[PDB]
């Protein structure tokens, strides 16, 4: 539905700064 | 609808969070 | 209503954070 | 009501979070 | 409720990464 | 249900988030 299908939306974003923190962590990693 | 719209609009400042750490990442990086 | 105005402030929320992230990162390139 | 004031208390987390963002941008200088 | 509670323990995950970020601000000024 | 599905979701993906900070705190450190 509309509601659901803008949640998984937000839960997509969510993921993709997950990943950029991820990226953010190995980077002061070196 | 009312509440739709607004999840939209949160996912879209989420994708804008994204892309900043995104940025942020590269810059520690290089 | 009551959820989509509180959708709308966490919205808003969002974008501040989103906004300092962004001089976060122009920081980290001067 | 009870989904009001929980969205209210994340409200006030990302007010926290914002909070606490600007003290790493002066950190960082 | 279902909701009621979802949206509690996301209240929950935000205030943890409130946390997070003040330990980050002591290290880079520490 | 659809909706508490795609919030458990999404809370479990703010866990991943603080989970993240938490390591670039770490390594922030040492």
């Amino acid at each position: 539905g509309e509601i659901g299908q803008a949640l998984k939306e937000i839960g997509k974003a969510l993921k993709e700064i997950g990943y950029a923190l991820k990226e953010i962590g190995q980077a002061l990693k070196g």
